[PDB]
């Protein structure tokens, strides 16, 4: 072409940092340029200076991501923190309100079997702290010994001081003394601790794999691309930015071992989404507390109905909002906000004042002040600004444990939401 002028530029290698005893004012001849061009008609740029230039980009690109990074982590972290409080103290709280309300209410006979209710209470406490409890089985074995009871107390003309209670217990495994009131309770009862576990868990998680995606740092092929695309315009004379889509498809390729994870990272919002909106409705842990007295009167109606037929057949065989919908809602109206965070980032990127890539038009497209020929790519494992695939076997090792914590999590949303075990 011709030489390039670099009295045009000298005033935007001062702004990099460069000192002005440095700067040729002449354009150098010599051709040792590592990632801009060096032409026979001359460079503006020393290899000192292309240096520094470079070391300037990876900083201010991994400077941008770890900021945008760490504060969604640090954000979704501390609203599952947030989560996990409201639900615990709300769950000692009923504890204590059930048993007040029910003591005032049905006298000593309850507070003699408290011990059952309270029995419960601690695995359903114990569930949503580590989830190592069979929801479904705690709590057949919660209406079972209710069944017990109940059997003993409308045989007050017997004795039943006898320990051939076993017989009633797994006699009453497959009887229904409540018709199917205990059952449609129970279920509703485990898929509203799974989900609620489930959501607070998925969050944190995903609070931690995003945190871990900072240990991967930028590659060599990355600060080839990025110094190209930022800087090398001005070494050869020229002052106008670099285009949008020239500078995403860089940034694309410096993050493309997130690519991945970036998809992964919608499924988890989409689920999280779909959870979220059970437990504001259907799995919502008030509306099985709410209609718990009708619940109640049915089950003494079937009870009252089939206690004759029970009692011989045993014979047979033995002789203006609540504050958690509020954080769900505020949770789920963040991870809907960071649903497209991974393939924004070279978007933020590209619109900050250290790069600030002009829209157009007039741009520095790699070579020339032309238009940009390539369009924002969206492949898995080439990039137009990339000989062969952004993405090294390292940074994906990185993401490896990364990505299958995150898919894990995703699983178990989708099982909360169906409800299914
Ligand atoms: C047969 C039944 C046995 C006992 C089953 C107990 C079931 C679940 C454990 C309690 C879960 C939280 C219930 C909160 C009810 C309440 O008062 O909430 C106040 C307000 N609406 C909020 O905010
Ligand atoms: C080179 O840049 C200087 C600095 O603005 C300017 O004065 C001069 O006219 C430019 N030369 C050409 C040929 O455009």
């Amino acid at each position: 072409q011709f030489s390039p002028n670099c009295s045009a530029v000298t005033h935007i290698f001062q702004a990099r940092g460069i000192d002005a005893i440095e700067i040729p004012q002449k354009p150098s001849n010599e051709r040792v340029l590592r990632y801009c061009e060096s032409p026979s008609v001359g460079t503006c740029c020393t290899y000192n200076m292309e240096t520094r230039m470079a070391m300037q980009s990876r900083q201010q690109l991994e400077g941008h991501t770890k900021d945008q990074i760490s504060r969604m982590s640090g954000i979704l972290g501390s609203k599952a923190t947030k989560f996990k409080d409201i639900f615990t103290a709300l769950l000692k709280e009923s504890r204590t309100q059930f048993n007040s309300m029910f003591i005032r209410t049905y006298g000593v006979i309850y507070e003699r079997n408290s011990y059952v209710f309270s029995d419960l209470f601690k695995e359903l406490e114990t569930y949503f702290a580590n989830g190592r409890v069979d929801l479904l089985e705690v709590m057949d074995k919660f209406f079972n010994t209710l069944y017990q009871k109940m059997f003993t107390v409308l045989n007050t003309q017997y004795t039943f001081d006898e320990n051939y209670m076993r017989c009633v217990s797994e006699h009453m495994k497959e009887l229904k003394p409540f018709g199917d009131v205990p059952d449609k309770l129970s279920v509703q009862i485990k898929r509203s601790f799974v989900a609620t576990r489930t959501y607070g868990q998925a969050l944190t998680t995903a609070s931690e794999v995003a945190k871990k995606v900072l240990n991967v740092r930028l590659n060599a092929d990355c600060t080839g691309a990025l110094t190209k695309m930022q800087h090398c315009g001005a070494c050869k004379g020229y002052t106008e930015k670099p285009c949008t889509n020239y500078c995403v498809n860089v940034i694309k390729g410096c993050l493309h071992y997130q690519h991945e994870f970036d998809s992964e990272w919608e499924n988890f919002a989409m689920a999280m989404d779909k959870v979220a909106e059970r437990l504001l409705g259907s799995f919502n842990i008030v509306m099985v507390v709410e209609p718990l007295n009708i619940k109640i009167s049915e089950a003494i109606m079937n009870f009252q109905d089939s206690g004759q037929d029970i009692t011989n057949r045993v014979f047979q065989g033995c002789g203006r909002e609540p504050i958690l919908d509020r954080i769900v809602r505020d949770i789920r109206q963040r991870v809907k906000d960071y649903k497209k965070f991974w393939s924004n980032l070279p978007h933020s990127v590209c619109s900050n004042e250290d790069i600030a890539s002009s829209s157009d038009g007039m741009c520095w497209n790699g070579h020339t002040i032309d238009r940009y020929m390539h369009s924002i790519t969206t492949e898995h494992g080439s990039n137009p600004e990339f000989t062969g695939n952004p993405a090294s076997t390292k940074q994906t090792a990185q993401m490896a444990s990364q990505l299958s914590h995150l898919k894990n999590a995703i699983v178990h949303l989708r099982n909360a939401y169906n409800g299914q075990d």
